[PDB]
Order: structure tokens, then C-alpha cells, then sequence
């Protein structure tokens, strides 16, 4: 049938792409080729507007298996063809490895590492359940669309999908329908060996509905049903057991072996011959197969065209509504939403940058309805819930609703990190934060190095970020942490000294399209300072104290900025003059112009940093370094301070000597080099 | 009853305690007391010898409730009294905020990120298992001994926790006996709000043995009886779930108030009154309690006076057992164990880093008992089974032996790690070892940085350590991964460069009694190098390539030193004379003399470091950096080399460059620092 020969195109697609790389995973797409045409085939999508907002998404979790994903996308005539596929794994070229959503049309997410796909369906499963209970209305169903997900038994085994598959059962996300290749086999070999577990009486036991297909290497009548019943369950997200055999087909199908490295010439050959297609020809595409494809593109592009004449409707009809919609739909923040950012002054009281946070949240969360966030079991301590505002819950079980603005993640940190991914993934201009405290988003790297490679802009409010925190102690406290966030690319980490640079950091969080942000946020009270704008710490650095004839520069983050402004008073009775730079966020001073950094960091001065965590990076920004390259303590914070000498007779100590091991040395500024 | 009073006693402790740090949780020690009374009744352990290799361990995962333990040790007699009670929360006391293996006298594991102690349980229980498995025989029960855990819902929801569960349960690991604090609250709130999974029916999913006491409050008879069927129970570990009131007693019992800070003072003088104690009096211990502990002390003192007589016994029965345990249990390694590893000179072939690792683990998994290890899902890419070794399995499986020696975690970094962690805090000298890809470590930084904390010498064998893995593409490639973990305090990272390098990288993570290590090793094939030797490379840093008269050194590591040594080839073309060094490890080469370091990194020449991964760290060595601060790309890996221009004519030019922008200028040390 021509069901077959698609299925069979799928496969051989799949095989000859490996064998062109003469690398990659050929296994699983022989496998899942069954699954893959059945859900493509019942999915809504247009290849000519992969950003539609009403299309059903599709994500590949395990990742290793993207030949398939891509021969499905060349398939139905997304921006990607067989030429790109005789690249697969090429430098360069639209067909890595791994899919980035950077780089692939249709790739919705970047997978490869395990366990995170499933946890981006949460997410965008999530976002639909929101979006689609603010927009919709009686006869306008704006979003309606369903989340798809193909998980492997490596992703089942990584404690992250165990996160998100506990919660998304809470949440009871019934447009969430996910696929298990359940074929036994992983790269050490049976999954009897490490993963014995009843995977399907673990996911009855977060609330999922169960569908099991016996033969999905041919059943694609069973696959489609399973969607169908898994469409009925509105309450519960649905877990569809595939049992399939690894590399079907291959003459070394239900191997290790298939999994992970090209199949033999002969191989292929024999696969070839068996379903009908010519051993001697590669990346063979049946024009019947065409032919179908286009058939089901056709018709979802008359649904996205019906689904635009809804929406202008929907704009006479909820003026209000349908604005705003248009507007998330266009990329765009509400005109002059900035203006509702908190501003200090000099005169004000000291307060915690936490707190501070938490008064920017409530300012903006009413102005800005693409805001939606929640904190890993952290709320009272983060201070990441707007008063008024309701949690996002399910309505059947009376504690929030699915219009609601605040997510109880629980104690998940790297699935919320995975599944902010997921939310800023589903588009509509979502602007979505996760607290915990700084030191446990380290739980969730994983999920982080993800949304700086895939330009997602999700925001982490990382409350208690230093021994400033105190008697927790040293398992508490961070300090190899920004270091680590800091070195990754993509990454803006936020470190703001007062009320003035918390607003900034916000401004930054919210605008951004591409960057994800960390804001590490302090415990304790600190000052507002003298000089703090906005403005200057919206350039990431800036000369908050000017001295024309500065001995020295101190520059120093967070906390220690206000260390550096008294350790400049300590000084100045010591005969050396200070002048002071705040840095609230390395990678958007590095993305200012070279004339402006240097207005910061001259050339001609000893430049000192002070903050109380690693040294590293520091360098770029300073000749010396007083930092924390210790664990840290359990005491009353102020006595932590004084025991490591992040005083200010210990800084001013420090710059001394600073200003003394530079006495007839010629000093250029730490941003030169020699390349 | 005694009982009832020393319950009481233990309640009273911790929130006296509480209440003089005015810090800390009194929830659920409040909650768990009966529990802890019960468990500890059971458990055979010295408070005058905490390392009594078959004691029964016991460890707190929800270490937030640590008054609760410092209460317990305190009442046994342990080195911790209600002195350093007083001190809970203090700086420099013995009673940190959270649990410290380091500093706490019967604390077996430092606990407090949510998680870990679990896992961490998991390991004590596979290290006992495998421990037993080697050493026991008739009538010679060397090691029979169990681990209790408690844990709270924080744990159960951590992924972490989830990811070790399955793997205990596939092991059969009937020495384990987990406690679940059922008291249905977190920070949030209610666990209505976020944790409405069926705990039970997932712990019977892993394959663990449950026992529900539905009034823990108060029934220490249905807790003892629990102990007593988990111990029937010898192919399961077991989950006893407590059904427990938070705050039990408190006017605020039963509420997210009582979790995490002090009670008030009213409440307190109404526990002790409810209780029969004197309100106006803290830190109350009653006599009757403390002879009551002390005669189950005398009798556990007994039974490891006979277990000293049964181990003498065994030695003369089974003398080269009896020898080999008891070297272990002296914590030394064989004799000369190191001759066993190998050495290669440069005429020797070109071999990755990773197989390598492969022989020396080969060489020296033979000749050292306590060397076990696994991969997680990785066992032929990071090549860490040594042939003819069996796996960790129980035998009713058909897969292995509790005797053998190499364990498949599944893909499950994070417990991973955190397993590792509990098989060293086993003891007997127990050198343990993971592999990974490096990338993936990141998966596992909670317990890597608890590695660091508790002083324990596991050892990470994470390959595929850069854009030379080549086409699996950058979200399988390291930027920031050493940096990370460079910045984490008391981590040795290797990043050998060559045969004799690898070996020494081995040495010092066999040898390691207080640092965790991790080995970065390559996919690609490196030459072996003319100046390396174990001897030189056990120094973290030396002189590969000396040059009298450098005008520039260049710093390296891994893979780049290969690139280094032809780099000076090219350089002495334009008339530049080189040296080179190798920095295997900077943790190493930082312990070293300072007349050391500086032959190495001398003053008056400039330095350049090569490392094709971050440059943070790196100006602790060098003046100019030539890393890698953007991801990577999938492609072949020798192009992805000369896109980002690593290659000997791309560091010559940066070499060069290096050279010209310090003419005229008086350079010093890298190690030089103003303070
Ligand atoms: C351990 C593995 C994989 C085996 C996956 O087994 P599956 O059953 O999911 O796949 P199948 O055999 O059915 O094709 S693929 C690559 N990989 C390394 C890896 C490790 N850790 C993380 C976090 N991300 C990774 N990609
Ligand atoms: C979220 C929390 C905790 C609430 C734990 O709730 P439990 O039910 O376990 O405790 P109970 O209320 O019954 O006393 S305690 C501190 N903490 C922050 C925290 C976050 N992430 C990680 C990884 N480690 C941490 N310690
Ligand atoms: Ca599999
Ligand atoms: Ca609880």
C-alpha cells in the first residue's frame, strides 16, 4: 500500500543518511518509522509556517534517533531536502547530529541529551493548557492543539523525565500524548541488565492513561487508534507503550549493535530488496509517497487558513483579546511596559534583592500577560508569587485554574528547567521564570546549557545566592555557580547590587528573544546606592563611583558592590583614591562597544574585583582577584563575612597592596589582548 | 514509659536547639522522633568507633532535619554533646545547619540537598552487598549489616532519588531500609498543590517491599515490626512509609509554619508541659533516658568485641583473606600496586585517552580488590569494563554475581554519582569509579559538588571530552564542563594527554583518600609524547619541552598539548623559540612547592594556554588564552579543529601575536599575585 511504501521510504531514508555520515543512530528510526508516519499523519502543521500557534507539536526526546525526525520533515516539504540529508552530521550543514532548533525547521526543541525532550512536551503541553485557557472563547477555539512526544527507555531511566511525568500527571495534561519505543535494548545492551522496573504500573502511578501497542513494527491501525483513545482522556496525559524492534528490518534487528553506528552495505542491500525498492539507489522518494504527503499538507493548510479567518473574527468579537493575542503573535511587549519597573532612589530603605524581585514581579506580572512562572517548592523563601495572582492548576481540583500565572513545580528543579524550555518553545511570546535557590540550579544544568544552546529566553530567579544566606552552611552556598553559568555561552547572569539594578535586570529577563537569565539574588538586606540607574546598569557594567585620579578600580557585583563603595572610605584615610565599577552582568558589558568598556576599564589603574564566589572569569574585568575559592560555613552570615575578610578594612587591605605590587609596573586595561 | 521519655527527649533536643540558633527545622524532627527512637534501638553501631566496618548505617536524606540526628548522637554517647547542641547553627561548631561527614561524629554522608542521601543510602547498601559477597563464609559473617534511611517528600520528588529507587530495586538490595516521612506538608504548602503521585504504587513498580504504619506519631511497636519483616524481606530493599504529623505536639503541628523556623516560645513551654518536662528549663536530658541508651550501647559494644574475636578467627581460617581485609580496613593499598601500571615510550603507537583508561583499568582492577566500578549506559563508548570481570547483579538474575566488580547504572548520571558517593562513605578502602561523557557529568553536579564537600576519592571516567568527539555535535560537547568543576573546590581534573600521563592520572585517583577526581579522556588518538613519564606528570604540571630561550611557553592540556608541540615546530619557522608544558591537573599542580611551580611557569617570558574549551581558570597559568568560548558543531572532527582554527598554524599565529604585544614590556609569573 502506499502506507507501506511511506513506512519503507521512512526507514531507508533513515539508513542511507547514517551510511552517508558513515555515523549515527540507525535503530531507533527503523523502529519508530511505524509511529512516526502514523502521528505525522494524524497531526496538524503547515511545512510552509512552522511558528502557526494552533499546529500540534512534535518532539523527538530521544534525540540520537533525528534521522527520522528529518526524513520526515524533508518528506512533507518543510525547508529542509534530500540534500541536506546526504549531510547528515556534515559541518555545516541543516542535518546535526542532534536536533537544534536553531538550525532545523520543524525541530521544535534541541534533544539529544536524555530525559529533556519529554520534560519540553510538559512545557509546551503546559503553555497550550494557559494560553488556551486566556484566549479561548464560545465558538473560538484558538488553541485546541495537541503536544506528541517519542521517548526512548534512556530518557525513562534519567530522573528528569521522572520529574515532569509526575507533574504533568498532576496538572492532569490531557493534550499530552507521549510515546515509549519500548524495544528492550540500550547501548549496554538488554534493558534487563540496568531497567527492570514496571515502567507502565510507575506511570499508572502518576495519574497517566495508559494505551499499549503490541506490534508497533507493523501496527499502524493501533497507533492511530491509541490517538484517538488518547484523545478522549481530557484528564490525564496519555503513555502510548510502543513494543518494537530495534532496527526492524536490519539483519541485526534487537541488537546493541543497531543502535548506535551505521549498518553494514549488505544490510542495507537485503532491506532494500525486501520492501521493494532498488539495493543499487539512496534517498529513493517514491512520488506516490509525495503524493500523499502533500495530500494531508494541503488539507492542514486549509485548517490554518479557516483557523486565521477564526481569529479575525475573533478580534471583532473580543477587541481587547484579540489585540493582545495579535500583539504576543508578533514578538511584541506591551508598549511601555518598562515603565511600571520599580525605581529607588539614594533615600531609600535597604531591602534584599529577593524582595526586590519580588516587588518588580508585582508590578509587571499585571502588565505583561506572557508572564507566567513558579518556584521549585521555594515560594514563601524565592518570593516568586505575585499576591492576587492564582495558581496554574487544573480546576477539578479547586487549588488554581488553568488561566492561572503560578506554577508549583515542587521539589524539581532541573524538570522546571526543562519544561520552562518547553513554554518558551510553544511560542505566543511567553516570558516564564523558575526560583530555587542559586546554588540547586546546578541540579539542573542539564536542562540550562539547553536553554542557552537553543536561544530560549527563560529567566531563573536564583534567591540566596552567597554565605550571605548564613546557617544553612556550606551545602547551601554557592560558589564555583555563576563561574559554571558564566563560562557557558548564552548565558546572562545577573548579579544585582540594589533596587535600581533588580529593575534592570528584569528589563533585560523580559526583552530578551535569544538569551536565557539567571538573576542571582541575595538573602540579605543591601543598600540603595549612590549613582545606581536603570539606565547604566541596563549596559551590564558601569562607572558607579568616577575618580579622575583613581590608585585604584574596584569592581564587584552584587552584595559586594556596596562593600567596594565602604572599603573606598577606608581608604581614602589610607591616602588612595577608588573610583568603583558595578558589574551586574558580564555578558552584557562584554556586548557593549569597545570604546564604552574602556570608559569603564581603562587603561592606566590597577583594577581590583570583589565578589564572594569564585575568581574565575574575573580576569577579563581585573589584574587582581578577591574572591571565595573555599566552601563556605554555618553561621550567622555577618560572621561568615568577617571570617573570610569580606570587610571593608579586608578589601581596602587588599586594594593596598594591589596599588603597592604595581608601584612602577606600566598597567593596561584587562580588556586588551594580544589576539 | 522509658521510652516515651526518651522520645520526648529527642522532640525536646532538637527544638531547643532550634530555638537557640533561632534557625533551623523543627518540623520534622518533631515528626520523626518515635521513628528515630526505634530505628536506632535496632541498629548495631560504637559511638566510640564510628568505623566499625559492620556497623549498621544509618542516614538522614532529609537533612534539613538534622536536630534530630545531633540529638541522637548526642544521647549515644557519640564525640558531639549538648554543648555543641547549643552551638547548632553557629560558626565553627560541630552542629552545621545541615549534616557533614567531615565535621559531625556519626554522620555518614553530608546531606541536605534534597536527593542525595537516598542515593547516597543505595551505595552504602551496594558496597555492603559486594563487600559481603568477597569477604563472607561459613560460619565467618564478616559483613551482615543493614542501612536505614529517612527521607522526606522533598527527596521523593527530587529526580535523583527516583533514578537510584529503580536501580535498588533491580539489585535486590534486601539490606536497604528506606523510611518515608508521610506528613504530607512541604515549604509550598500542602502536597495536594505539586505531589499527588502514588508514592506506593512507584516504589512497587521498582521492586521494593512496602510496609505502611498509618500512626507513627506514636506507635514504635508497628516501626520495630516494620524493621523486623523489611529484614524477612532479603531480595527487596524496603520502604516503610511513616505516616507522620509535622510539628507533632507543636500548636502550629501539621502546617508548612513548622518546617523551617523556630517555634515560638509559648508553643515550647506547651510541649514540655504536655510531656512531663520542666518549661522553664533547655537542653533537658533525663538520666533514665541516657541509661536506657547506654545499655543498648554496652550490648553493641559486645557484639563488635565478638565481631573482633569472629575477624581474628577468620584470619587464621582464610589467611590471604584475612590479609587483604585487613590491609583494606587500614586503609592501604597493595604493596607496589602502581608497578602494575603501564608505562609507554614515544615510539609507541597513538591510542585515545579513553582506551588508554581501558588498559590501565585492565592492568589494575586485577591487582587492587577494592576497585569496582560502571558506566551509565556507556560501558564500549567510555570503555570501563575490564575483560573477564563480572557485573554487580544478584545471582536469581542470571547477569552477575554480588562478588563481581563492575556495575551498570543505566542512564542515570545523578544517582550515579550520588551511589558512588555512598559506596565510599562505606569504607574498607573502597576506590570507586563512574563513566560518563564528560558533558553528562553536568547531569550529576549536585552530587559531584557533595564529592568535593565530603572528601570522598571517587573517580569520574568521563570521555568524549570536546568537539574531538566530532558528529554527534555540540550538545554533546564541553565548553564549560572543566571550568565548572576547576571552580568547585577539592576536584582534582585530569586531562591526560598521553599513555603515561592517563597512567599517572590513575595513580592519583587510586591513591586519592580526600579528593574526588575526574578523568577527561578523548574519543580521537594522541601520540604519545617525547618528555612525558608518570613521574613528571604526577605533578599536575611540568617541563615537557624545555627551551633556555623561550620567547614564549605554552601551557596545555589533553589533546592540545599534541597541538602545542607541533605549533613550536611551525614557530621555530618564523624565527620563535617555544617551550611546552603539560597541565594534567591544576588542583595537582597547585599543591606543589612554589619554587616548583615557578621552574615551570617562570617569570620574564610570556605564556599562551591552548584548551580547546573554556578560558576560564586559565590566567591562573598564562597571559593570553586561545580557548574555545562558543559551542561546538557536528561534523568530522578534524574540520570542526580547523573551523575554530586549532590547528599548529592557528597557535603559532596567536603565539606570535603573543609575543609581539608584550615587546618592550617587563612580564612576570602567571603565579605572581599582589596578595
Ligand atoms: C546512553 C545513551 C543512549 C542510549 C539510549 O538508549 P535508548 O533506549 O534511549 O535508545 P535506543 O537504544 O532504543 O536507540 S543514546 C546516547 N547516550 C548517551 C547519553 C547519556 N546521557 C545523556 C544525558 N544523554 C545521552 N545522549
Ligand atoms: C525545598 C526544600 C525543602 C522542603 C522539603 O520538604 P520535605 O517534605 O522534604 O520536608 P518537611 O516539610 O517534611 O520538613 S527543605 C529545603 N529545601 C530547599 C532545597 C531545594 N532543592 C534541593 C535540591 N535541596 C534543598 N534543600
Ligand atoms: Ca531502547
Ligand atoms: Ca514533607
Amino acid at each position: 500500500s502506499v502506507d507501506q511504501k511511506a513506512i519503507s521510504t521512512i526507514r531507508l531514508l533513515a539508513v542511507d543518511a547514517v551510511a552517508a555520515a558513515n555515523s549515527g543512530h540507525p535503530g531507533a528510526p527503523l523502529g519508530l518509522a511505524p509511529a512516526a508516519h502514523a502521528v505525522f499523519k494524524k497531526m496538524r502543521f503547515n511545512p510552509k509556517d512552522t511558528k502557526w500557534i494552533n499546529r500540534d507539536r512534535f518532539v523527538l526526546s530521544n534525540g540520537h534517533a533525528c534521522a527520522l525526525l528529518y526524513s520526515m520533515l524533508v518528506l512533507y516539504g518543510y525547508d529542509l531536502t534530500v540534500e541536506d540529508l546526504k549531510k547528515f552530521r556534515q559541518l555545516g550543514s541543516k542535518t546535526p547530529g542532534h536536533p537544534e532548533n536553531t538550525d532545523v525547521p520543524g525541530a521544535e526543541v534541541t534533544t539529544g541529551p536524555l530525559g529533556q525532550g519529554i520534560c519540553n512536551g510538559v512545557g509546551i503541553a503546559l503553555a497550550q493548557a494557559q494560553f488556551a485557557a486566556t484566549y479561548n472563547k464560545p465558538d473560538f477555539p484558538i488553541s485546541d492543539s495537541y503536544t506528541y512526544v517519542f521517548l526512548g527507555d534512556g530518557c525513562l531511566m534519567e530522573g528528569v523525565s521522572s520529574e515532569a511525568s509526575s507533574l504533568a500527571g498532576h496538572l492532569q495534561l490531557g493534550n499530552l500524548i507521549a510515546f515509549w519505543d519500548d524495544n528492550k535494548i540500550s547501548i549496554d545492551g538488554s534493558t534487563e541488565v540496568a531497567f527492570t522496573e514496571d515502567v507502565i504500573a510507575r506511570y499508572k502511578s502518576y495519574g497517566w492513561h495508559i494505551v499499549e501497542v503490541s506490534d508497533a513494527d507493523t501496527d499502524i491501525t493501533a497507533i492511530a487508534a491509541a490517538i484517538d483513545e488518547a484523545k478522549k482522556v481530557t484528564n490525564k496525559p496519555t503513555l502510548v507503550r510502543l513494543t518494537t524492534t530495534i532496527g526492524f528490518g536490519s539483519l541485526a534487528q534487537g541488537t546493541h549493535g543497531v543502535h548506535g553506528a551505521p549498518l553494514k552495505a549488505d544490510d542495507i542491500k537485503q532491506l532494500k530488496t525486501k520492501w521493494g525498492f532498488n539495493p543499487e539507489e539512496s534517498f529513493a522518494v517514491p512520488a506516490e509517497v509525495t503524493a500523499s504527503y502533500n495530500e494531508h499538507v494541503a488539507e492542514n493548510q486549509k485548517i490554518q487558513q479557516q483557523w486565521n479567518e477564526l481569529f479575525a473574527a475573533y478580534k471583532q468579537k473580543y477587541p481587547e483579546l484579540g489585540a493582545e493575542l495579535q500583539r504576543r503573535l508578533d514578538g511584541k511587549l506591551p508598549e511601555n511596559w518598562d515603565k511600571a519597573l520599580p525605581v529607588y532612589t539614594p533615600a531609600d530603605a535597604a531591602v534584599a534583592t529577593r524582595k526586590l524581585s519580588e516587588i518588580v514581579l508585582s508590578k509587571i506580572i499585571p502588565e505583561v500577560p506572557e508572564i507566567i512562572g513558579g518556584s521549585a517548592d521555594l515560594t514563601p523563601s524565592n518570593l516568586t508569587k505575585a499576591k492576587g495572582t492564582v495558581d496554574f492548576q487544573p480546576a477539578a481540583t479547586g487549588l488554581g485554574d488553568y488561566s492561572g500565572r503560578y506554577i508549583r513545580y515542587g521539589v524539581r528543579e532541573h524538570a522546571m528547567g526543562a519544561i520552562m524550555n518547553g513554554i518558551a518553545a510553544f511560542g505566543a511570546n511567553y516570558k516564564n521564570y523558575g526560583g530555587t535557590f542559586l546554588n540547586f540550579v546546578s541540579y539542573a544544568a542539564g536542562a540550562v546549557r539547553l536553554s542557552a544552546l537553543s536561544e530560549f529566553p527563560i529567566t531563573w530567579v536564583a534567591t540566596h545566592d552567597s554565605i550571605g544566606l548564613g546557617e544553612d552552611g556550606p551545602t547551601h552556598q554557592p560558589i564555583e555557580t555563576l563561574a559554571h553559568f558564566r563560562a557557558t555561552p548564552n548565558i546572562s547572569v545577573w548579579r544585582p547590587a540594589d533596587g535600581n539594578e533588580t529593575s534592570a535586570a528584569y528589563k533585560s529577563a523580559i526583552e530578551s528573544t535569544h538569551t536565557p537569565h539567571i538573576l542571582a539574588l541575595t538573602r540579605q538586606n543591601l543598600p540603595q546606592l549612590e549613582g545606581s540607574s536603570i539606565e547604566k546598569a541596563s549596559k551590564g557594567g558601569y562607572t558607579l563611583v568616577q575618580q579622575d585620579k583613581a590608585d585604584i578600580i574596584i569592581v564587584a557585583t552584587g552584595s559586594e558592590v556596596s562593600l567596594a563603595v565602604d572599603a573606598l572610605k577606608v581608604l581614602e584615610g589610607q591616602g588612595i583614591k577608588a573610583g568603583v565599577v558595578s558589574l551586574p552582568d558580564q555578558l552584557t558589558f562584554d556586548k557593549q562597544s569597545e570604546e564604552y568598556k574602556l570608559s569603564v576599564l581603562p587603561d592606566g589603574v590597577p583594577i581590583l574585583s570583589v565578589e564572594v564566589m569564585s575568581t574565575f572569569g574575573w580576569s577579563k574585568y581585573s589584574h587582581q582577584q578577591f574572591g571565595l575559592n573555599r566552601f563556605g560555613a554555618s553561621g550567622k552570615a555577618p560572621e561568615i563575612f568577617k571570617l573570610f575578610e569580606f570587610t571593608p578594612e579586608g578589601v581596602a587591605e587588599r586594594a593596598a597592596k594591589t596599588v603597592a605590587f604595581y608601584k612602577g609596573k606600566d598597567v593596561v586595561s584587562p580588556l586588551r589582548s594580544a589576539f
